[PDB]
């Protein structure tokens, strides 16, 4: 539940056109035209997860083998999750 | 690259299934049949991913809303890295 505030512009900015266009493929708000990204945009950490790699000693056909297992964690896509309004300005 | 060592069984042994598996499926060690596991077997950390939850003030159509919007990590699947041999008992 860690916070941390990023600056606008080029990625915040981009955030919200994302925001907007998956809104209006639900469209229930109707049509949005997305004009602008204001502060503060805010970052909060929801999950830390490891990536990890095993290494096993393996009997196979009673020889031995060094296997190498990857559990590699993705950076997914993004996801709208909620959208509200209207608002005030904060 | 932080190192930690498991204990063997369930969850090891089906690492050695799985790692067995997949190496008869490129095959050119011949047809191998899984024994079982030996200690030691070793788990590295190789990253740490971060999910986050981004909220946002946005404007569109000159209204103001509160989007948020995920970047979730997903814990992806098993890969089979590297298969070699045979070696000595550790």
């Amino acid at each position: 539940g860690e916070w941390e505030i990023i600056d606008i512009g080029p990625f915040t900015q981009n955030l919200g056109k994302f925001a907007v266009d998956e809104e209006n493929k639900i469209g229930q708000y109707g049509r949005l035209t997305f004009n602008k990204v204001i502060r503060p945009c805010m970052k909060k950490t929801i999950q830390v997860v490891a990536g990890y790699e095993y290494q096993l000693y393996v009997y196979a056909s009673d020889k031995l083998f060094r296997a190498d297992i990857s559990e590699q964690v993705v950076a997914g896509g993004r996801k709208l999750l909620r959208f509200n309004g209207p608002v005030p300005p904060p």
